[PDB]
């Protein structure tokens, strides 16, 4: 009872797109910006690519393919999706351009101008992309706000599925990201999509901090001991009883008793209706809408290029 993923791995020539800056290096390789143009298209879409430096004696390359079958299998308009990989020397990989960043950033360097429109209106779109990731079966493993971009104030996505895995028709595994994680994924490894509703819990509180650090000076070994203890992460002085208790139920123990996607979405759209009831934020602003460089004529955003 397993569908057969019939999603398409688009190959790209080199010559189809042209790097423009480094958006920043290191770690793994290094991710560029550029823009991308179908030969005998005419247009040129904004592209983030991400290649794998001195791939010589890599056999990373397993790693980095992974994701991008998982990127490439999934639609969705709060998901980032691959727009295809290109076999040179080092192995690239091209996605949409996200030109605001990632939300943990954007969080930090605009903190006082995000409203709580804003901020609710995320925390949906968030659970909108992660509800459509447990329709297509998909544990995120790594749900935070720094792997959710923003492509506009108004629009954000999920990204970075390195750590994502496939379920069947409770993922075993065995570097983590442990303030992130359920407290089964720290004890038994054991991933669900209610394991990814703890890491929405903590992104949301991410959020609603304006990009502090949870336990923040608190080792990394010494979390597993105090979440048994029945100690979670404060309550945010923005936030209401409302919202806190959502935080709340998402880091409960009993991991049937937590949230699901679908209901995430609910409560924070009726919260979205009606945002100064919930998040308390002193002056409650506005955010902004950015051609850049060269001729920007023909420019064509990638949600609008469907090639089927
Ligand atoms: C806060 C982390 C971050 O990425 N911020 C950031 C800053 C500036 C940007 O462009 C203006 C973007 N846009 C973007 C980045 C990525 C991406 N980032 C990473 S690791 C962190 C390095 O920061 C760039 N990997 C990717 C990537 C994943 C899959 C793929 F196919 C290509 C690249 C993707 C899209 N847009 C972000």
């Amino acid at each position: 009872g397993e569908a057969p993923n019939q999603a398409l791995l688009r190959i790209l020539k080199e010559t189809e797109f042209k790097k423009i800056k480094v958006l920043g290096s290191g770690a793994f390789g290094t991710v560029y910006k550029g823009l991308w143009i179908p030969e005998g298209e005419k247009v040129k879409i904004p592209v983030a690519i991400k290649e794998l430096r001195e791939a010589t004696s890599p056999k990373a390359n397993k790693e980095i393919l992974d994701e991008a079958y998982v990127m490439a299998s999934v639609d969705n308009p709060h998901v980032c999706r691959l727009l295809g990989i290109c076999l040179t020397s080092t192995v690239q990989l091209i996605t949409q351009l996200m030109p605001f960043g990632c939300l943990l950033d954007y969080v930090r360097e605009h903190k006082d101008n995000i409203g709580s429109q804003y901020l609710l209106n995320w925390c949906v779109q968030i659970a909108k992309g992660m509800n459509y990731l447990e329709d297509r079966r998909l544990v995120h493993r790594d749900l935070a706000a720094r792997n959710v971009l923003v492509k506009t104030p108004q629009h954000v996505k999920i990204t970075d599925f390195g750590l994502a895995k496939l379920l069947g028709a409770e993922y075993h595994a065995e570097k983590v990201p442990i303030k992130w994680m359920a407290l089964e994924s720290i004890l038994h490894r054991i991933y669900t999509h209610q394991s990814d509703v703890w890491s929405y819990g903590v992104t949301v509180w991410e959020l609603m901090t304006f990009g502090s650090k949870p336990y923040d000076g608190i080792p990394a070994s010494e979390i597993s001991s105090i979440l048994e203890k029945g100690e979670r992460l404060p309550q945010p002085p923005i936030c209401t009883i409302d919202v806190y208790m959502i935080m709340v139920k998402c880091w409960m123990i009993d991991a049937d008793s937590r949230p699901k996607f679908r209901e995430l979405i609910i409560e924070f759209s009726k919260m979205a209706r009606d945002p100064q009831r919930y998040l308390v934020i002193q002056g409650d602003m506005h955010l902004p809408s950015l051609m850049d460089e060269e001729d920007m004529d023909d420019v064509v955003d990638a949600d609008e290029y469907l090639i089927p």
